[PDB]
């Protein structure tokens, strides 16, 4: 029965948003979690135990695997999803204490709106930042043969990845679902400015 | 005691459905989850660690396994089940905010119905889409010997899968339970049109 | 405090059953789950990683293991337990919406009974069906040496299973607890007919 | 607030027991679970993967491990603990429906007592039964060298177990805690008879 | 709202304790659990799979590992923490039924205090008992080389442990946090006697 | 509905803090947990199973791995996060019993403030202590080749770590998020003194 006070909190947090963003993005947050922790986490399980290279030099598979994967895509997308969720969480924690301050006033314009704008800016700005890093480093694909030239391997060794194509499809899903997230925040950002 | 408000929400979401779909499909959603995450998830555990090929060429088992399995059936069926559930979830989130908008009206035809129709269309349309992809790629069976002709293997190598018959039976269950899902949405789709 | 409405639902679902079936079968459902997911699931963990055969032919252990186990007993008994539980779940979901239809009637014989009979028939009929399949395929024991004659092995190879005796005892428990389930539904089936 | 009805159910189930059994056995049930599923389950993890024998005969470690362990002690003690708990659970489910039958009587001697006696008999009788089986099979110790004479091994092979002493200490705890359970039910059994 | 009855139970259990023990020991119970099941449980994961010895004698690593570790420190500290918690749990279960007996008296000195004294004695007495056993067996350190002289190894073999220094630091934490537990119960024990 | 009493407890614990620390640090506690147990725990999974050294000397990989990692970074950061959380937990448990003492007074300055100051001091003081230890031992990086000179290896051996660069990035995140924690407690510490 104590959900009646929670109804006031979920109303005031989304009083400035449209009728289409709170139904599409909230499902998109549930979608991105359920894709990440259930389907694709088990896919990157043997990212190192199957990585075989064509040499006898001991440790050459240790230093060549790292050059291909400075940071794996799974711990990348977990690093991304907290950074896109944290401006919403920070706005949620602030609006709760603001509501509590006003409940202890009545029994004995523009202040809330600025941080609501900033909360959607850093949602996109971190999202563009994590995309171009992936283009700068990994691209949006995976080749089935890597040629490695680090030390202490000899001249050039051939290292064969573990499931390039299965890792390819879940990369493009993480590109598309992030890109439809990015456009879905931009359309809110026009609506808050064009109101006046 | 706060389930009385939830009783109004579960009534309005299924006010257009028949008396037979909400009892058969809701159990079919519980059935498909319980078959997937409990029985058949452990069956595809060693999909790569048992895949042995008949060669000495290093990495030939890495590139030949991929040609047989571009995407494994388990991460396929998890990818399918979210896409069939998401039009129901999207209709659920929309009808909640529509109900909340009308609760803040009375204390101080055709609008809901169109998206209810669209919500059942994309349930079937994604379901037909995922079936024919499996026929285009994997078929509905698994052979116990795969002949591989990728690079850098030699001329032709023999690769032996891991449990073809146990993977065969759970494929046909995922075909049958998806097909009885597909017919169970079609029978609703006639009933909403033939009402008038 | 909202368990008072749940008290009406658990009364009407078992208004036709005896005083002895709802206390013995409900514990038997808790018993079969707790035996399956806690004790015997870990026993069939290394069903493939310990299966060794007496040959050098690569992949001969892959194709010979399958002939011994087309479907493992653990994923068999999980497949069985959902099929015996689903007619009870389907009767539970139907009787809830029937109760809700009558609650929206009073504020502004024989119909329920037929599907209650059918719900106990398919509990036994699926149970007899899964038993004879095991007799047709696996029997009710496990021998400690399997002789395999599939391809591409040579003439005949000896393959040694993993824990035949520990798998033997839990098979007989799954035979006995299923058989005492089968007789406990039959005794209900006489009581509903002999009432008149 | 709906724990007030649960207070009547936990009173009537233990109206015939002493003030010392419901405080000592209920903690003993919590003790035996917490010892089993947390401490000693991880100890029997590598019961097969460390079992090495002194031969080259392939599969000789498969058939010799079984003769030493027809059923492992962990799946034995899980099999024991359900059988000692099931007469208490069966008495709990029966006394609930008996209470419900009398609640639907008042708004519009000796019957309960017999099954309470039987419920404590089968607690001890199954407990004595599982103890002597262990004495008939395993004893109450483990030797660090097993001599195996099964087929298809040669004349006699030496097989070395995995952690005999760590498995020895948890056997004696499972003997002592079962024996203090057995005496704690007997002392109740005198008290119910000597009341008259 | 039914926490008001729980407020009476948590008051009467600690009516004889000081204002400093219920705030320091209750956090110390939360600390010792969170250190044990989260940090140091994963540290002792490969206690056997990394234990390598310097011989070819088959099974010599099985019988030499046991002499170094008759019982591992993790299953020791889990065995300790239940024994220090069980006198508090036994006093909690007794004081609940004592409270229930007096609630069924008013609607139609020295008795509680003795078992409160005994409950703190066996907390320390078991704690001193488990400490000196560790000094009698393991000491409070771990050496990086063990020399083994059991059978059927030859004259003397060198066995190298798995992470001695990481296991050293968590031993001293389990010594310090147990010792600050032991002094924190003694200071209560003076306060109950010196009251009179 | 019993969250109304919890509203008084969460008000009195933070009556001396600013409006910016309770919204930024509480999210920072949720951030550091979610980074630790989800993203970086799986990264340090094979910290030993991939550590290969360039020798044939048995056990040389056991004693050389330890010199590189006396305590792994994951069990370090878990050891850190409990020590920074424990002064907040201790202040939470104390303020609850202080509130309960005053509730049993009214139905029949400076005392709280001192321990609030001490609770923030030991948050920073333990945080500076764990940082400089890492600088004294590990630094803030990881090199891809370790040269080992322990016994019983020969003169000098080369040991290659497992993923130095992926472990490098999560170290700097654990430095930055700890450092922004350290400055966020200092800014509170000025505010409590400069109030008067
Ligand atoms: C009385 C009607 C108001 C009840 C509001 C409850 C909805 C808020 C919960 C939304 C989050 C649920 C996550 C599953
Ligand atoms: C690798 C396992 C992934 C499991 C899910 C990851 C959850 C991390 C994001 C949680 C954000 C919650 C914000 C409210
Ligand atoms: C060794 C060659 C250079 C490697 C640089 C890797 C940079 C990866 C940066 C990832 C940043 C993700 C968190 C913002
Ligand atoms: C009075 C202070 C309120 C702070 C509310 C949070 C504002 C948005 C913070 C966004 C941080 C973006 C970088 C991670
Ligand atoms: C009345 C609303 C209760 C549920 C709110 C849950 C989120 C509150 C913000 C989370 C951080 C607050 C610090 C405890
Ligand atoms: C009204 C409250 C204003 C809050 C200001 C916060 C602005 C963002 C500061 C942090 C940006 C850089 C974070 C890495
Ligand atoms: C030294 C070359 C490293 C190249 C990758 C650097 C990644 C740094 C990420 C910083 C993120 C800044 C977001 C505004
Ligand atoms: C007062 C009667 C109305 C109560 C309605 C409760 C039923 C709605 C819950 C259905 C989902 C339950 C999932 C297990
Ligand atoms: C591979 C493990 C499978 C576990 C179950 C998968 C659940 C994913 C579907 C959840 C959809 C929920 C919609 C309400
Ligand atoms: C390498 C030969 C071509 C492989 C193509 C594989 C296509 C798999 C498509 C799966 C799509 C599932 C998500 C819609
Ligand atoms: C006002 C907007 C309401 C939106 C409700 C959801 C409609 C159905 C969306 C189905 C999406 C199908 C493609 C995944
Ligand atoms: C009153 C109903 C509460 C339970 C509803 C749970 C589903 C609501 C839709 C889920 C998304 C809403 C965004 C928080
Ligand atoms: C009344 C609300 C209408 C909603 C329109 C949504 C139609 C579907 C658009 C997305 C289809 C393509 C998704 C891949
Ligand atoms: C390049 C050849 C790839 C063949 C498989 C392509 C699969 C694409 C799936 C698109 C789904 C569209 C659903 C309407
Ligand atoms: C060569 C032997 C192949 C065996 C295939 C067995 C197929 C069984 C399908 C079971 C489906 C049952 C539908 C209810
Ligand atoms: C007021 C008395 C009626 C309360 C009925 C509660 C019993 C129904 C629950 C039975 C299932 C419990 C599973 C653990
Ligand atoms: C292999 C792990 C087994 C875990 C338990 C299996 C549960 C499946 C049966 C659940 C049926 C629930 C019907 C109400
Ligand atoms: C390859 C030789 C024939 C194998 C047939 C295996 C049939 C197994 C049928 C199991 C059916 C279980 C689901 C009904
Ligand atoms: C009006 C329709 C009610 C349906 C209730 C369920 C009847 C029993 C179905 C049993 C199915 C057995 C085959 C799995
Ligand atoms: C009032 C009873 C609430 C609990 C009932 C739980 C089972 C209801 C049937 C489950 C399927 C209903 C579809 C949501
Ligand atoms: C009164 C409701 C009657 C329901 C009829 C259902 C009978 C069973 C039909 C399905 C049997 C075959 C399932 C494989
Ligand atoms: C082709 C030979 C296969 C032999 C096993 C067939 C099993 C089919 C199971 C069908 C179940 C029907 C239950 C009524
Ligand atoms: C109003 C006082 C009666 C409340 C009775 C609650 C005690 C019954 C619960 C005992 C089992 C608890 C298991 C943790
Ligand atoms: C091997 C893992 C053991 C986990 C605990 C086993 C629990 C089985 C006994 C449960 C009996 C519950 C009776 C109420
Ligand atoms: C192969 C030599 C005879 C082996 C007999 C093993 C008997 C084990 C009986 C265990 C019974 C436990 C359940 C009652
Ligand atoms: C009217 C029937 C009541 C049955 C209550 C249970 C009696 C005790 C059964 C004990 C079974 C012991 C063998 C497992
Ligand atoms: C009013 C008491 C509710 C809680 C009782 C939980 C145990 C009831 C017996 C369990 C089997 C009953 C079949 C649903
Ligand atoms: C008053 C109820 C009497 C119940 C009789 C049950 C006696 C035990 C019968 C089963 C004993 C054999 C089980 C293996
Ligand atoms: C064939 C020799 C087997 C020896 C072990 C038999 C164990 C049978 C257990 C039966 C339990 C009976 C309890 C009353
Ligand atoms: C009305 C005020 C009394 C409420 C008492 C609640 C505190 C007792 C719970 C202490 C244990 C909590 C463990 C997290
Ligand atoms: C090895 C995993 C350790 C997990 C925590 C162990 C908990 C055992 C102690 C629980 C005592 C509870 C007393 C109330
Ligand atoms: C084989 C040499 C003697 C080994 C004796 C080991 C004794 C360990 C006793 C541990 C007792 C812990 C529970 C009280
Ligand atoms: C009337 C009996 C009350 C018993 C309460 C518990 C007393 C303390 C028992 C401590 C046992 C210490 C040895 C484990
Ligand atoms: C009214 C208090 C309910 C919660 C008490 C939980 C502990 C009670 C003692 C635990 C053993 C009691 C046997 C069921
Ligand atoms: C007032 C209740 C007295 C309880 C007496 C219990 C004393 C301890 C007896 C057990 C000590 C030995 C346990 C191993
Ligand atoms: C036979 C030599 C064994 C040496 C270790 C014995 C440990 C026994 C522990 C008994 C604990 C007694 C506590 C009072
Ligand atoms: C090598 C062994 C070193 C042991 C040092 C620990 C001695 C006890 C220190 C903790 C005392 C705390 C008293 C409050
Ligand atoms: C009636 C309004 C007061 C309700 C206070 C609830 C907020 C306190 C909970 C904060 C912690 C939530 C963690 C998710
Ligand atoms: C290695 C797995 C990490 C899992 C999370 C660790 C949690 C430990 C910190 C919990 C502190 C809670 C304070 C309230
Ligand atoms: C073997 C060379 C000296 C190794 C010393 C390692 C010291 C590590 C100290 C870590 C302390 C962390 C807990 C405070
Ligand atoms: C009356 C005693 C109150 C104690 C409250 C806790 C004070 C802060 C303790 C901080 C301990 C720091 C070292 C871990
Ligand atoms: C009324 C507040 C109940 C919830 C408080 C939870 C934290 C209380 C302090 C935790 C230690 C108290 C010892 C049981
Ligand atoms: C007002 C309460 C004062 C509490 C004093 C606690 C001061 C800190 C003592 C412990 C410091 C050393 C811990 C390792
Ligand atoms: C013997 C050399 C060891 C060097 C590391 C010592 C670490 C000790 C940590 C003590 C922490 C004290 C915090 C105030
Ligand atoms: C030799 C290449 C080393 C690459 C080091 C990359 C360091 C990246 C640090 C990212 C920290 C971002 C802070 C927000």
């Amino acid at each position: 029965g104590d959900w009646s006070a929670l109804g006031k909190l979920l109303d005031k947090v989304q009083a400035y948003s449209t009728a289409g963003g709170k139904v599409w993005l909230s499902v998109l947050f549930i979608f991105r979690i359920l894709l990440l922790g259930t389907a694709v986490e088990s896919a990157w399980g043997d990212e190192q135990s199957a990585f075989r290279c064509n040499t006898q030099q001991p440790g050459c598979e240790n230093v060549c695997y790292d050059k291909s994967f400075p940071i794996s895509h799974v711990r990348f997308w977990v690093l991304q999803i907290i950074f896109v969720s944290v401006p919403t969480l920070l706005y949620l924690a602030h609006v709760f204490y603001v509501m509590r301050k006003e409940e202890k006033l009545n029994k004995k314009r523009g202040g809330l709106l600025r941080t609501y704008i900033i909360s959607i800016l850093f949602k996109s700005i971190f999202e563009v930042a994590f995309l171009l890093i992936q283009w700068y480093i990994y691209g949006f694909s995976l080749s089935a043969v890597y040629t490695c030239k680090r030390d202490p391997c000899p001249h050039q060794v051939d290292c064969f990845l573990s499931r390039p194509t299965e890792k390819t499809i879940f990369i493009i899903f993480m590109l598309v679902v992030s890109l439809v997230s990015l456009a879905l925040n931009i359309i809110e950002l026009f609506y808050v400015f064009f109101k006046g």
